[PDB]
């Protein structure tokens, strides 16, 4: 939307961007004031405030200073601070609006004359850019519109310096010309390069000394901080005078920056008893205009809205500020808060509601201590699951919750919560429409097949889709039963090229890209109909599309929209939601009402609404949020009467702008002839005593002419039917559709029943209507968790306890908390395995593999492959046979005899040159470790007698480092209490130790691979005089 | 020799000077005597990548062949050949990618829309569940380990830069474990001191990011392999109704 | 099915025609009933391709695998791992390089001062000793 900026800030941009030959005077010459200033460090900084008098002024957004005595005109810097100690801090009412003056402007006094003084305005409008001049310029210049010279600026125009100086400077002193046309061409850029969309200059001075600008008021498109974050800086939106700001509106305003999805928050009375938490910015504006209805105006605490898909998580953050704002201190007769919205078309309303029901948990304490009642309304995707969460919740807490789903009137909630009532082309789409979906919306496309099946179309609606990122492929998707495929193209040019059926576009492209991906798909002439969803893109940006499109003649429905729906025909991405919606509002069939609002959301509303009340929709559509919608209320309701089909039209109007009124124009020049039944919502803004920015872009009446209860009075006097409030809406279709029934202008078609599609397995667990075997079984990691799980124990957890390496090890194979001592047993026999050179088996084949130039992965794997016989088994052999041994209870000497009939040698006995006299030092560290640390070493003592035995044959037949690790770590299993007998058994057998001299060894190899990769080393070929070859004859 | 030499250094030596697993693979694999901080670290990302469950290409395979009757090596190294493009690879394909960007002197801004440009995806940036105000405790446990001992960390700054960006797209396209893994251990080889820019190049270039990955991970995979046998699991088959047969006529 | 099919073709119709081994690699590769020359060609390539002695790469860890006690997948794999850059890579090398060669339209004495200027040997050309 359109946000003030502060005089400061128009000024300080202005004087840092602004081109023109035209000297501008008194650059940067501006101090504020504020009752925290420091008066000593603000003369130091402005030493110019001593060189001159001065004018001070607040810079709060309000309007007329001079004539409220707000202006101190002419004064030295005593002056100033004699003007400001009655001011500085004093509360102030002008109009309706009552707050505190806490923010002046100092600047240097520029005499000069009443002839001098000049007034210049750009703004925005949908065909361009007017630009404003009088040469009767101050606070005394009254109707600009009807006096001053104007002049448009076209779409994608220049403003032609001869044309400033023919229309505009017509009355202006000759002398002046040149410098007046000048400044104005360079205040025209700089409009335009910051993306202003309104810029008030009351008055400009011009004497002899050059152009000064002695009064700014100016808007900026905020949506566009995307693209001049850089000029603008750290730009500051304030709040209309009268209004204070909050740290959580600041709070939610940068959630709603940070993403695609709508979280919009105002506060007008934070010691207010009703509160709102409504999803979509038409359903918000609903509930507080009922609220309103209902007397509740004094007590209604807030405006605000979340949509556009916001996570569990982003609703959570929402939710937590709305309830610490509700339990900041009592009120006598408890609070209420109302979690209403539309019939949802792609918000997961089961996410959202989870995200809120974790904030009511979180806050139970207070918000019971602060008497607190909930009521909740909401239809859309999982609702059922979403309304049963907040109902379990209410149950666990105490809180009461009162929950109803689509079968309440939308806002019947409200009644119930305030004690009154107890608890270009005509037709666009058809049943052959072929779309492109720009973006990788697999879940939208389903839905549209879905909807394409039940409406017993011939073929998908959905021809291919449009995504750079990936390369081109194909996506499974569900026609009925059957599994089909749609491509999916990396290039725009290939999917249309292959596709010369499609007419549609579905731009699902974000904000940012939003634009040129719409630019370019109007490069194809095959496309006549393009749907933008994107919220958020600038205005002006929006304005140069609808330039295109209209030379084009492409429809353009959006951008910020979630599109709209022709049943029988063509379904617009999201709209309509799942089966479930589509066949319970009847949007399989045509009825003979047509309908065109701004809201997603309410759409979806009007669906059930004219399901309910009449033969059906025909069509409808939701032309999106945004300032200057792609397509228009009244290019619709003159498709619908152009449309035979249609029988009478719905229109669910809104405050901002003046669109409705061409409806009354066409109704007063015969063309529109149908019934219109009308409805604009916002009537609540005309009892807000500051200006209100709604959800939707487009939302705020800049004129008496665009507020809701002026549109609506206008269409009521047209002849447009016209309830007398939303929630009288129903009633008034009802009997304009009766009357056409009585009349024979409708004729209702007789029901059939539409195609039947299977449930998604997904949905069929969830209500635990089947029941499908896992194949699978696991039990020393999970991943699915808010947190990583190794056997039990939260990874934070493991860090926490610094269980390490080994640590992780005795969770990941043995599912146990091992004794620390036990932890660095393991990560030492780790370390005594790494490496032992490359001349073994497995580190040579490592070797080889990287000199044949292989990845680390295929290198290392080569050398594991060696390990389990004659290469790396002695840990395990000799661990399972002393285990034998020993628990056959054979005494060293039986078993060393017994080993020598059998013709068997000892494993984990014997070294090539240690002696009993020189030892090894792997089996040295390890052993003296394991004697210090472990409670019992039986098989470790039993292995050393054996050793005994040995060394008094031959004194190298040591017990080695396999042997060493073999026993210690049965020892280990046995003796470290977190192992039964069988449990440790069971853990030898199944190779645990074969997995130590894998893990531990694979470092080495590793190490290897890197060694050879970084000594250069060229392809190996075994030498022809080490290989005996023994071939046949 | 008389004794088992890693990298010069004494097999006792090792010991005596409490190096630790992260201290040897420094020896192994660089050929240097990290500082402590740089081992600690080390020893911290095995610890995070030692697993992620079994639904991941790689511990599936492991299990898939464990209860096809296999060996520890057999089932092990079934599963660590997937390892290596669209499965672990992220470490190294987000080192390279981040320090290519920064060493190019290009702002994070830059970067961002230079990917958007040319059509790739960010590496190491995005998570399906964990969003900026929702953190990845193994990102956590990381960040704030690096943060606290890590002397300089500028391309995690970078990088933290660049996140900065894309969370204020879309909430969860945050810097994830292996973007983090990756950064992290550029900055450790490049400002630990022990090594020159051309050496700490050399060795992400070489793919040490991806040993630490493969080493890392082969605890969780042989923990697998061990588990399938204790849970005395039978032969696997495919069911036949989670595969498209589109054969030829 | 009640019969094994190999890309839409039955195992009794395989053999019923004669396939052979490079019929059935026509089929599993690539879908399709190749000439009979085609089919011929692939099981000569695969004649020419099965050994080169025991000192090559490959060869020789499958041995030492073999020697180290392993079974026969292992050994096998532990010598396949070698397979693909230095070892084994240069048919698919020489292929892409002369494929890329012809199409770009540089006739041959372009091509081989191209690889010399960029400083690059062609693949799929050279020996050790044959003349
Ligand atoms: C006798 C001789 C030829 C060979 O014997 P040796 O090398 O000492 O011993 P061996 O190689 O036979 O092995 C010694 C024992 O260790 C055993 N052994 C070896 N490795 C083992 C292991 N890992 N686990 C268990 N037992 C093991 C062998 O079974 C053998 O047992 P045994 O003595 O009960 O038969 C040798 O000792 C010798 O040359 N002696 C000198 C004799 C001499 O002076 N001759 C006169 C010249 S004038
Ligand atoms: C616009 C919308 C349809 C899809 O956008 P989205 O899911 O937020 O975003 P995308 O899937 O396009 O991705 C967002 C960005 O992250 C980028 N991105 C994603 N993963 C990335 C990664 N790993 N590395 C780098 N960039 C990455 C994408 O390039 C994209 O960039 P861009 O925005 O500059 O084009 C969605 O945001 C939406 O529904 N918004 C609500 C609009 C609305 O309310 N409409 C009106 C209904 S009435
Ligand atoms: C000149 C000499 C020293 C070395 O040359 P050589 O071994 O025949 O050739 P090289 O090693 O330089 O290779 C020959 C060419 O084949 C090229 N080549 C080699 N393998 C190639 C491959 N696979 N693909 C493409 N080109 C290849 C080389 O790039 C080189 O190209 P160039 O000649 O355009 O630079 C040698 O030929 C010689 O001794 N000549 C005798 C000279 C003499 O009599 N001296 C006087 C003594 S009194
Ligand atoms: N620096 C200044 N030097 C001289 N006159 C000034 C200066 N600032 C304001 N004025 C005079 O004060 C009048 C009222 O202030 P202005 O800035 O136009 O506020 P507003 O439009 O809210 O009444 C101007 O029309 C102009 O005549
Ligand atoms: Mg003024
Ligand atoms: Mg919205």
């Amino acid at each position: 939307s359109a946000k003030a900026i502060s005089e400061q800030t128009g000024k300080e941009l202005l004087y840092k961007f602004i081109c023109t030959t035209s000297a501008i005077q008194n650059r940067f010459k501006y101090a504020r004031v504020t009752p925290d200033t420091d008066w000593a460090r603000l003369l130091q900084d402005h030493p110019w405030l001593l060189s001159q008098n001065l004018v001070v002024k607040p810079d709060q957004l309000i309007k007329r200073r001079g004539k409220l005595g707000l202006v101190g005109v002419n004064l030295t810097l005593d002056g100033v601070k004699s003007w400001l100690k009655p001011r500085l801090g004093q509360e102030a009412t002008v109009g309706k609006a009552t707050g505190f003056l806490k923010n002046f402007l100092i600047e240097p006094f520029v005499p000069h004359s009443q002839a001098e003084e000049f007034y210049v305005c750009i703004y925005a409008t949908r065909e361009g850019d007017y630009v404003l001049f009088h040469h009767e310029g101050g606070v005394d210049v009254g109707d600009v519109d009807a006096k001053a010279q104007k002049l448009l600026v076209g779409v994608d125009e220049k403003l032609n310096p001869e044309d400033i100086k023919k229309h505009l400077l017509v009355h202006a002193p000759e002398d002046k010309k040149e410098i007046l046309a000048s400044f104005i061409s360079g205040l025209f850029n700089f409009y335009e390069d910051l993306y202003f969309t309104y810029l008030e200059i009351n008055p400009l001075v011009v004497t002899k000394d050059g152009v000064y600008v002695l009064d700014l008021a100016a808007k900026v498109d905020a949506t566009a901080d995307y693209i001049c974050k850089v000029k603008w800086g750290d730009i500051e939106f304030p709040p209309p005078f009268g209004r204070e700001a909050y740290p959580e509106e600041a709070y939610i305003a940068d959630l709603d920056a940070k993403s695609g999805a709508s979280l919009k928050l105002t506060l007008l009375n934070p010691k207010g008893r009703i509160w709102t938490m409504v999803a979509g910015g038409g359903a918000s504006v609903v509930y507080s205009d009922t609220i309103c209805d209902l007397g509740g105006v004094n007590e209604l605490a807030n405006y605000g809205e979340y949509s556009g898909a916001p996570s569990e998580q982003q609703t959570y953050d929402y939710a937590k500020t709305i309830l610490s704002l509700m339990t900041r201190e009592k009120h006598p007769d408890g609070k209420i808060l109302i979690i209403g919205g539309s019939i949802a078309n792609f918000t997961n309303v089961a996410a959202t509601f989870k995200g809120i029901v974790r904030a009511i948990r979180d806050y139970q304490g207070p918000l019971k201590e602060h008497e607190v009642t909930i009521f909740v309304r909401r239809g859309g995707p999982n609702y059922q699951e979403g309304l049963r969460v907040m109902g379990e919740v209410g149950k666990t807490t105490g809180i009461p919750i009162h929950v109803f789903g689509t079968e309440t009137h939308m806002t019947a909630i409200v009644g119930m919560a305030l004690g009154h009532r107890p608890i270009k082309s005509t037709t666009l789409f058809s049943r052959h429409t072929k779309a492109i979906v720009w973006g990788m919306q697999t879940r939208a496309v389903q839905g549209m097949l879905d909807f394409d099946y039940v409406c017993s179309r011939d073929e998908p609606s959905v021809a291919a889709m449009v995504y750079p990122f990936t390369g081109d492929h194909k996506q499974k998707f569900y026609w009925g039963h059957k599994e089909i495929l749609i491509p999916v193209f990396k290039n725009m040019a290939d999917a249309m090229r292959k596709h010369p059926e499609v007419d549609v576009l579905i731009n699902f492209a974000s904000l940012r890209s939003a634009y040129d991906s719409t630019m370019e798909t109007m490069n194809y002439a095959q496309i006549r109909t393009i749907a933008i969803i994107a919220e958020g893109i600038p205005e002006a940006l929006t304005r140069k599309l609808i330039k295109k499109a209209d030379q084009k003649g492409v429809t353009i429905i959006g951008p910020a929209t979630v599109g709209g729906i022709k049943p029988g025909c063509f379904k617009i991405g999201n709209t309509g939601g799942m089966l479930d919606n589509i066949l319970a509002s009847k949007l399989y069939r045509p009825g003979s009402v047509a309908y065109v609002s701004r809201s997603g959301g309410m759409s979806n509303e009007l669906n059930n609404i004219i399901s309910r009340t009449t033969d059906g929709v025909y069509e409808g559509v939701a032309i999106g949020g945004d300032r200057y919608p792609g397509s228009t209320f009244m290019d619709h309701v003159l498709r619908y009467q152009d449309t035979p089909g249609v029988k009478m039209i719905v229109v669910l109007g809104e405050i901002g702008g003046t669109e409705e009124y061409k409806i009354c124009r066409g109704i007063k020049e015969g063309r529109l002839t149908k019934p219109i039944v009308c409805w604009c919502i916002g009537t609540c803004a005309t009892m807000f005593s500051s200006e209100v920015q709604f959800g939707h872009a487009g939302a705020c009446a800049n004129q008496a002419s665009e507020t809701a209860v002026a549109k609506n009075q206008a269409l009521k006097e047209a002849g447009v039917f016209v309830p007398r409030s939303f929630d009288e809406l129903g009633e008034i279709i009802q009997s304009v559709y009766e009357d056409l029934v009585a009349n024979g202008v409708i004729v209702p078609a007789q029901e059939v029943p539409p195609p039947t599609v299977p449930m998604d397995y997904s949905w069929a667990r969830e209500l635990g209507l089947i029941r499908k075997p896992a194949s699978f079984m696991t039990s020393i990691c999970d991943e699915r968790g808010q947190e990583l799980i190794y056997a039990g124990m939260p990874i934070t957890e493991v860090f926490k306890e610094e269980m390490g390496i080994g640590g992780v090890l005795g969770l990941l194979w043995f599912q146990k908390r091992l004794p620390k001592y036990s932890c660095q047993f393991i990560e030492m026999c780790l370390m005594v395995t790494a490496d032992h050179g490359p001349a073994v088996s497995g580190a040579h084949n490592t070797i080889i593999c990287a000199r044949a130039g292989k990845d680390l992965v295929s290198s290392l794997t080569s050398g594991l492959l060696t390990i389990g016989d004659r290469f790396g088994g002695a840990l395990d052999a000799a661990a399972k046979m002393f285990s034998k041994a020993f628990d056959s209870g054979i005494i060293p000497m039986e078993f060393v005899n017994k080993m020598k009939k059998e013709g068997k040698l000892i494993m984990g006995i014997g070294h090539r040159v240690k002696s009993i006299n020189n030892p090894d030092m792997r089996v040295q560290i390890l052993k003296d470790y394991v004697r210090q640390h472990f409670p019992a070493t039986p098989l470790l003592d039993y292995a050393l007698e054996v050793e005994k035995i040995t060394t008094s044959k031959k004194p190298n037949l040591i017990l080695n480092v396999d042997g060493l690790i073999g026993v210690a770590f049965v020892d280990m299993l046995r003796n470290c209490g977190s192992f039964t007998r069988e449990e440790a058994d069971e853990y030898i057998d199944i190779g645990a130790l074969n997995g130590i001299f894998v893990l531990g060894r694979s470092m080495g190899f590793i190490g290897h691979y890197l060694d050879q990769k970084r000594l250069k080393q060229g392809l190996y070929r075994h030498p022809w005089d080490d290989i005996s070859y023994v071939l046949p004859e």
